């Protein structure tokens, strides 16, 4: 799911809606957009 970013990095492919709702934590190459979102989900941005 598409999440809106606090850490609005230069890599705007789309809109402020760039981050994905990642479960628990974040994956390799996925940096914190909105560090915490909901209960057991955080927003991470796949940035190169």
């Amino acid at each position: 799911a598409a999440c809106k970013c606090d850490d609005e990095g230069p890599d705007i492919r789309t809109a402020p809606l760039t981050g994905t709702v990642d479960l628990g934590s974040c994956n390799a190459g996925w940096e914190k957009c909105a560090s915490y979102y909901t209960i057991i989900a955080d927003c991470c941005r796949k940035k190169k």
